[PDB]
């Protein structure tokens, strides 16, 4: 029905043109508020550090645990799913997005993909909900652009906030009806309803053993 | 240098490709990104870009005319044409590191319920074309998935390795700095004990271990 998104990051413009995106009627309604918030804010020293050299050794950075505790005590409660986008985490599915859309608050914690300290979720956990997620088989430098994919996946399930009202979908085609040398499949010009979802059942699976077969 | 044309209805939407990495590089001069407004090809007083679909269904469908007029202007033989689609084929990050020695990516952003297949068909007898998914989700457009497949190829990119590239199937496990105790939490004794050998044993159970809880598919496991 109603959520809050609280998203956290060192680079904040990164989600400004999500926050324009959404409708005004779903703002006026109190159906969505989405606020993003420079973790630089908590840091505690002059140079504004978030991160620092990893325990063990080798190449990156990890981000500070005391900089990301004091961000999430402020902007986290007790009904708060924390979402953590990391390459490590859980998939992140239309399951998860399903399942996401009738939260309350989401924080979505951006970090650089080397990752912040685990202590972090781990104290987090013992008061709040935690899902490390990865939206795809890649590595991105960081977070954000992972926040904007789950942000999108999640919200245009929630009616009216976005605007918008197995087995891969097939082609879909639109007007002129030829172009460019390429007809429209006379079937869907036949008024055979049926038949038409037939073929579309045929397209659907021929694509489906094409592009993923991980899927039949 | 490589370039990056990316054609959406939403131009605005791509402003995030200014910070982070992708901005980096593009002030390295290592790529040059170009965000075209689809609606600049329109000819008609309401700029249309979509129609309903034949056969019938919900939602509308991107107009073959004015795509093929976008990307006859912004493509040529040697272009890869990427359209961002929950129905591609996997983006995954051996398809970020080919894309990473491309010279020229054009990314067609498509909306509604997405752009006519003659658009790809078309451009695929002049061009190479991927019609790719970077996950098993939907969003309203290509636009975010867009900004994901630029973030994941260019932090490949030579300019952007250096000595890297030249220096995988499980996830990193977890990480840790400082201070040693916090909140009553303890970094693992063995990464603060300086013995290389322990700390690369640990690392790799810890990043076995995750993958198993996390990822069983990765390891050859039922999800």
């Amino acid at each position: 029905g109603s959520m809050k998104i609280d998203v956290v990051t060192i680079f904040p413009e990164y989600l400004q043109p999500v926050r324009q995106s959404l409708p005004g009627k779903a703002i006026d309604a109190g159906l969505v508020d989405v606020a993003v918030h420079d973790l630089r804010r908590w840091t505690h020293d002059v140079h504004k550090s978030v991160d620092d050299s990893p325990y063990g050794g080798g190449p990156g950075m990890v981000m500070k645990p005391t900089v990301w505790g004091d961000a999430l005590d402020e902007i986290c409660t007790s009904e708060t799913l924390l979402v953590v986008p990391t390459p490590a985490g859980y998939p992140f599915t239309q399951e998860t997005a399903w399942q996401w859309s009738t939260e309350d608050h989401l924080v979505i914690a951006c970090g650089r993909y080397e990752g912040i300290d685990q202590r972090v979720a781990d104290d987090a956990a013992t008061r709040m909900r935690v899902r490390e997620v990865s939206i795809g088989d890649y590595v991105l430098n960081g977070g954000e652009a992972a926040a904007l994919v789950i942000i999108e996946a999640v919200l245009r399930l929630v009616p009216g906030v976005l605007g918008n009202a197995s087995l891969l979908e097939g082609p879909s085609y639109t007007r002129p009806p030829s172009w460019r040398g390429m007809d429209v499949p006379p079937v869907l010009l036949s008024g055979d309803h049926a038949k038409i979802a037939a073929w579309r059942a045929e397209q659907s699976r021929q694509r489906t053993i094409e592009r993923r077969p991980d899927l039949l």
